[PDB]
């Protein structure tokens, strides 16, 4: 079982910056959403799964899923959402299992977005939590998707409060300004969970 930091944050918390300064410093970054993407991507056998069940109306007019019609589908319906855990859950929890066990380096960064409101957080040795302020969120999601200020509203709504972040963080990190500083930070917390990895 190889040492898991989990890295997590709202939207808009630019917790690429730093994942790529882990990833500079020679560490295997497994990405949740990105594996998750890609369990649902065209030709995928669980989209494929997915439209035999639910419908043709689950792909979308590029092929992919119609994420929006497929929560309105499964929504109050417990069967139904119950079978969607059942084909996606071990699908996913078998993708990022094969590359914890591929990864290289002494412990992982496993990236995912929604630890908190999904309750991983038991699933790491360790939670960093990228620590922004509703104003950052708010500026950097509207610069880098083009949407209104009440849409990033209505997002921040919906996720986690900062308060909730915190209560499963053993780590913080405050990334509200330049990106420039962030790697001295993160050489500081590579070395220590070096050390945590060897002793775990
Ligand atoms: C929506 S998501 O993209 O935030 N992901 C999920 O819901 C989800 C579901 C099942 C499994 C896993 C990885 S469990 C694990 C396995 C080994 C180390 S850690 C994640």
């Amino acid at each position: 079982m190889r040492y898991i930091v989990a890295l997590t944050g709202g939207i808009g918390s630019g917790k690429s910056t730093v994942a790529n300064a882990f990833a500079d410093l020679g560490i295997n970054v497994i990405d949740a959403d990105i594996i998750a993407r890609q369990v649902v991507e065209p030709g995928a056998p669980a989209l494929h799964a997915i439209a035999d069940h639910f419908g043709a109306n689950m792909i979308a007019a590029d092929g992919t899923l119609q994420r929006r019609a497929l929560r309105e589908r499964i929504f109050a319906n417990p069967e139904e959402k119950n079978w969607l855990n059942a084909l996606l859950h071990p699908l996913i929890q078998q993708e990022t299992q094969h590359q914890i066990q591929q990864a290289t380096s002494p412990y992982v960064l496993w990236v995912v977005p929604l630890l908190v409101e999904n309750s991983l957080y038991k699933k790491a040795n360790r939670v960093l939590v990228v620590d922004v302020s509703p104003e950052t969120q708010l500026k950097r999601t509207m610069q880098r998707d083009d949407v209104t200020r009440e849409h990033v509203e209505q997002i921040l709504a919906a996720q986690a409060t900062r308060e909730a972040r915190l209560a499963v963080a053993d780590d913080v990190i405050d990334n509200n300004g330049a990106p420039d500083a962030i790697a001295s930070d993160v050489a500081r917390l590579h070395a220590h969970y070096l050390q945590l990895a060897s002793q775990f």
